[PDB]
């Protein structure tokens, strides 16, 4: 069974084409049966939980969802007894259940939202059932533990290296006057600390492309203008050095941060320099390419392969290794919009909430799950870490006016002609001798 009609329960309505599209796998439907599959009475769905709550805000609000889950909390008798032990009894159980994944794994909904917390407080504690009373207790016991959270090593870390600028004294901070050994490390530890704090729900819904983008991706948005900025200033670094012997040895420097790359397994920083390699400003210096070592060139090109061919030599070298590693999220990005655009939004004789999508979408994300819990054994620098938290090669003017620069700036060093390039003053002062790669 007796269960209400749909007129004053949505939730009841007959299953059809027209609201569902198939423990059956939920292929989409409208938002009000797929509130019905995630707090179902005849079974529960741990994994469509997951994937629900994950991927949810491409299509919900939080506030929405919230109203949704207090709708389907107050079910009304109909026109009893077994009916609020089989049907009132189960999906209020789910309900709550819903409530401890979601306050557990996606918090960050109600720190970004107070006021999302501040109703759910409130309903949990208007909750006085009897059964309820230890699902009740338990989402409080969660929601107390997220509001107190506002150097251990286990093996040794090896020694911080450094090179003509001595610590405490952060002016004198420059690609060719740091380690190329610490600079390596301390952009990998950087850089696995903004890979761990992307949650996936900031790569649903290409929400990074929308107008709350300062909300709803915050470490993504991080990620991104740290491997913006980082790629801007190696293409700085080398379209900057006007004198040719010094542009050759730091370009030599940075493929020696590439190498120590290589060995730390930061396959974001190896194709970061990759990047900035292939770019238009810095792949047309044949010039300062062709004075390289042999061995230099050799470990450059093998890294540039790796993103060849869609990263074919990558996905292969990303395996078979072990952590800590930092692997290159800009093909994480990429495999996404591909899904976000080859996919619909909707299905359709009504227009249904596509959840095939966000589940693609869910897939993707769940492969950059594996490779966050997994901290590298290198001690931090604070003067160094600041140095590359604080980057900013654009000054004031925006990436089409500085990537323009660098352009105009590339055809002074080295004009597009059979000549060979001029030759400018060095605007530096210090030395153009590597300490090396070796551990000193
Ligand atoms: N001449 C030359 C030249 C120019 C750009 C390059 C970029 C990556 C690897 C290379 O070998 C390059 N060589």
């Amino acid at each position: 069974l007796r269960l209400p009609s749909p007129e004053v329960y949505r939730f009841v309505v007959k299953d059809s084409e027209e609201n569902i599209v198939f423990i059956p796998i939920i292929k989409g439907g409208t938002v009000v049966k797929l509130i019905e599959r995630l707090t179902y009475h005849m079974y529960a769905d741990p994994n469509f939980v997951r994937t629900f709550l994950t991927t949810y805000r491409s299509f919900c609000k939080p506030q929405e969802l919230l109203s949704l889950l207090i709708e389907r909390f107050e079910i009304p008798e109909p026109e009893l007894k077994r009916f609020r032990k089989e049907y009132v009894q189960p999906v209020q159980l789910r309900i709550l259940n819903v409530f401890r994944h979601w306050v557990e794994h996606h918090f960050y909904d109600f720190e970004r939202d107070l006021y999302l917390l501040e109703r759910l407080e409130s309903f949990i504690s208007s909750v006085r059932g009897k059964a309820m009373k230890k699902w009740v207790e338990s989402i409080a016991k969660i929601i107390r533990r997220k509001k107190q959270a506002q150097i251990t090593f286990e093996s040794p870390p090896p020694p911080i290296e450094w090179h003509i600028s001595k610590p405490g004294h952060i002016e004198t901070f420059d690609l060719m006057t740091l380690h190329p050994i610490e600079i390596a490390r301390q952009l990998t530890l950087l850089e696995s600390d903004l890979y761990r704090k992307v949650q996936p729900s900031e790569l649903v819904g290409s929400v990074w492309t929308k107008e709350d983008k300062e909300i709803n991706s915050p470490n993504l948005l991080k990620m991104i203008r740290h491997t913006t900025n980082l790629t801007l200033w190696f293409e700085k670094c080398i379209v900057e050095a006007e004198n040719f012997e010094e542009r050759v040895a730091v370009l030599s420097r940075i493929i020696e941060i590439l190498q120590v790359f290589q060995d730390l397994n930061n396959f974001n920083g190896v194709l970061e320099i990759v990047s900035a390699v292939n770019s238009v400003s810095v792949y047309r210096l044949d010039h300062t390419f062709e004075a390289l070592q042999e061995r230099k060139r050799k470990i450059l090109d093998e890294a540039v392969e790796l993103s060849q061919d869609h990263f074919k030599k990558y996905l292969v070298k990303l395996k078979s290794i072990n952590p800590p590693c930092v692997p290159f999220f800009g093909i994480y990005l990429t495999n996404i919009l591909k899904t976000e655009e080859g996919n619909n939004d909707f299905l359709t004789g009504k227009d249904l909430i596509n959840f095939s999508k966000r589940r693609k979408v869910a897939e993707i994300t769940g492969e950059i799950q594996q490779y966050q819990n997994q901290p590298y054994c290198l001690r931090i620098e604070p003067d160094m870490r600041r140095f590359f938290e604080n980057l900013n090669p654009m000054g004031s003017a925006s990436e089409k006016e500085f990537t323009d620069y660098l352009f105009n700036k590339s055809l002074e060093i080295e004009p597009r002609n059979p000549k060979q390039p001029p030759r400018f003053p060095r605007k530096s002062t210090f030395s153009l001798k590597s300490p090396g790669i070796r551990p000193n």
